[PDB]
């Protein structure tokens, strides 16, 4: 139970050894211990960790990436944080500050005038130039000269003035000290404030540190990667890169990550920010920033399904990858790159393969084990598009992806130009039970289409989470019928399935499905969770079955969240959530291409086509609902709804989130770690 920490200096090793001793005192024989391995450099520490001679070292984003690469393959496991638990600030943001209404975007920086914090600085140079690399003119080695030919004039502190003078044009001599008024963060910002430069590459924090009044900040904007702008307040939605300020790494396989976290968590409990004055984890007696930055206020456990690329973010890896590999294609700037679609089953891959050949190369295919792994592929560029249900549209939204096309299921003349927004989830009750409203629901008897289902379970129980705030969903209702629950649960007591079918989510349960839950309402329930048309189609002699011949709509009302009851036809105003259609999800920087390609694609192999055997067709599956749901007639454009929050109702998001507090998704907890 020992963590072998790696030092990169004699002073660091000394701090590690006193950390070992102090951890010795307070900790029982069982549990964390510290070993102090000492190597010559961060690179050497990485190669030692990979070679199982050390276990943990804490690194700057660049070395995080270095450690990620073959043959080391280390991963982030714990993260220093630089404020409070309520506002960690484990990351910072590299941004491009500009004058308000200066009239240009990220893809128009050529010819403009630049202000950098310093050459080799991450936010001031590495990140922006990395992203801009391919826009630099062809003799891209040496980099300083290509940057010089890119901008008309620059201040690039610490650059080689004598050889590349345009980089000192705004700060002649390129002083690498505060002597140069345009050096550093405050200097790169004053370079812009003084109108010397058109753009300043700095950190999110910098505008706030140099301008106290909101008034003056309001004449500054930020360049976003999508070639829009935003106010400086909104850097979390308009940054060049998000960068983890200081990250502990361990081996991927066999890394002891849990030991590292146990150890550091206890260490911060005993010797952290101020809670002891004998020894301070975040204070170097012999140097500065030994083992850990002295800014740090504490540690946070990194979610277990984070890999380096996911942690750093696609922008950052683009930046370093460009600056190290230095490979730009010659592909024509305007044309779209073939969209690689993500398959999660053997038959999904076979369908996508046929599609690819018939797409004459416009579509390609990428297999991945699971849905979440596919989403990961979209985020990090290994894949471009896939179709998701509501819940995964939400997880992908929290991961920065966007919906772009909705699967439309209702045939119509011009369905490409009208998305559908889905059916309505409702909570039905019988008028004969007058005192029932959304609030007293607790302790009453209930009927669900089936556990897992969207209208029968997810939306209702998600909205009710707030009236319970724990994950024992069978304790809200006295008794119920929720097919799929465990048989000895109270949510199985009212199910009427015979033999082995008693509580099984299948037709033989008979209180299963929309019809079945409504039957459970009329026969033995107080409330039943279904969609808007279930009552109209099981009443008035529309259902011939014995129980359902003579029931009439008037007898039932449906429960509204405001605490009032409403009639069935008024579902549009009385509903719990809007149960959404499947939607094609992609990364923002590919939204356009996807839009275009898919549309072309659904003209050919789309529902219009007969002789589906003589030619390929995109919405017919050999098995069931491969790639797209087989109901799809078209893919409808999501103008004005191209964000997970907009595409999914406010109510639906409330419900799915609340649920996800009980059913964790490792991907979702990673993504929320990077963006709360
Ligand atoms: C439902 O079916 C048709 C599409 O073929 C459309 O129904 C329309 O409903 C509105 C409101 O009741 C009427 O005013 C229109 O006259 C109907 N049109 C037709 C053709 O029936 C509607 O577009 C479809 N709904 C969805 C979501 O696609
Ligand atoms: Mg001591």
């Amino acid at each position: 139970k020992t963590v072998r920490w790696c030092a990169v200096s004699e002073h660091e090793a000394t701090k590690c050894q006193s950390f070992r001793d102090h951890m010795k005192s307070v900790i029982p024989s069982d549990g964390p211990s510290v070993a102090c391995v000492k190597k010559a450099s961060y690179l050497d520490c990485i190669r030692a960790i990979a070679a199982n001679e050390a276990d943990a070292v804490t690194l700057d984003a660049g070395l995080v990436y270095d450690a990620y690469l073959a043959p080391n393959n280390l991963k982030p496991v714990v993260a220093e944080f630089y404020g409070s638990k309520e506002d960690p600030q484990t990351f910072y943001y590299a941004v491009a500050v500009v004058k308000k209404d200066s009239g240009f975007q990220m893809n128009q920086l050529r010819g403009k005038k630049s202000c950098h914090t310093g050459l080799g600085r991450s936010a001031g140079w590495n990140i922006p130039i990395g992203l801009l690399y391919c826009d630099l003119p062809e003799p891209r080695k040496p980099l300083e000269k290509a940057v010089a030919n890119f901008f008309s004039g620059s201040c690039a502190p610490c650059a080689d003035g004598t050889d590349f003078p345009q980089l000192c044009q705004l700060c002649p001599g390129c002083g690498c000290s505060t002597l140069n008024q345009y050096f550093g963060y405050s200097g790169a910002f004053k370079c812009l404030k003084d109108g010397a430069g058109d753009v300043a590459f700095v950190k999110h924090s910098t505008i706030f540190e140099n301008l106290a009044n909101k008034a003056d900040r309001d004449q500054y904007e930020l360049l976003c990667l999508d070639n829009t702008r935003k106010p400086v307040d909104e850097y979390k939605d308009c940054h060049l890169a998000q960068v983890p300020s200081h990250t502990v790494v361990a081996r991927s396989m066999g890394g002891k990550e849990d030991l590292i976290w146990e150890l550091l968590n206890q260490a911060q409990e005993h010797f952290g920010k101020d809670k002891s004055k004998e020894f301070q984890l975040f204070s170097s007696p012999h140097g500065k920033d030994l083992l850990f930055k002295d800014s740090a206020h504490g540690f946070l456990k990194v979610p277990p399904r984070m890999d380096a690329k996911m942690y750093l973010g696609y922008e950052y890896v683009t930046a370093i990858r460009n600056l190290r590999e230095g490979t730009c294609p010659e592909a024509p700037t305007d044309e779209c790159k073939p969209v690689k679609w993500c398959a999660l089953s053997h038959h999904e891959r076979l369908k996508c393969d046929e599609w690819s050949v018939n797409s004459v190369g416009k579509i390609e295919c990428v297999s991945a084990e699971t849905t979440e792994d596919c989403i990961a592929k979209i985020m990090n560029g290994e894949a471009d598009a896939m179709s998701l249900d509501g819940g995964f549209v939400y997880i992908a939204g929290k991961c920065g992806l966007v919906p772009v096309l909705a699967e439309n299921y209702n045939k119509s003349d011009n369905c490409e130009d009208t998305p559908e927004a889905g059916y309505f989830a409702i909570a039905v009750v019988k008028k004969s039970a007058s005192d029932l409203t959304w609030d007293n629901l607790k302790g009453k008897k209930s009927c669900h289409t089936a556990v897992g289902r969207t209208a029968g379970w997810n939306i209702p129980m998600g909205l009710l989470y707030n009236k319970i705030n724990h994950c024992r969903f069978d304790e809200f209702f006295s008794e119920g019928c929720a097919p799929g629950s465990k048989k000895d649960s109270s949510l199985c007591k009212l199910c009427m399935g015979s033999g082995l079918n008693l509580c099984e989510p299948n037709n033989k349960e008979g209180y299963y499905g929309y019809t079945g839950a409504f039957r459970c309402l009329v026969e033995k329930g107080d409330v039943a969770f279904v969609k808007h048309q279930t009552v109209p189609q099981n009443t008035g002699g529309k259902n011939p079955d014995p129980w359902a011949k003579n029931l009439n709509e008037k007898d039932y009302e449906l429960l509204c969240l405001d605490g009032t009851r409403k009639p069935v036809e008024e579902y549009a105003n009385c509903h719990l959530a809007r149960a959404p259609n499947h939607a094609v999800v992609t990364r923002k920087d590919k939204e356009a291409c996807v839009h275009k390609i898919l549309r072309q694609q659904q003209h050919l192999f789309g529902s219009n086509v007969t002789d589906c055997s003589g030619n390929f067709c995109l919405f017919r599956s050999e098995t069931k609902d491969l790639l797209f749901r087989d109901d799809t007639v078209c893919l409808a454009k999501l103008h004005d709804r191209n964000t997970y929050e907009k595409y999914l109702g406010e109510e639906y998001v409330k419900a799915v989130g609340n649920l996800r507090k009980c059913s964790t998704s490792s991907l979702l907890e990673a993504c929320t770690f990077r963006r709360p």
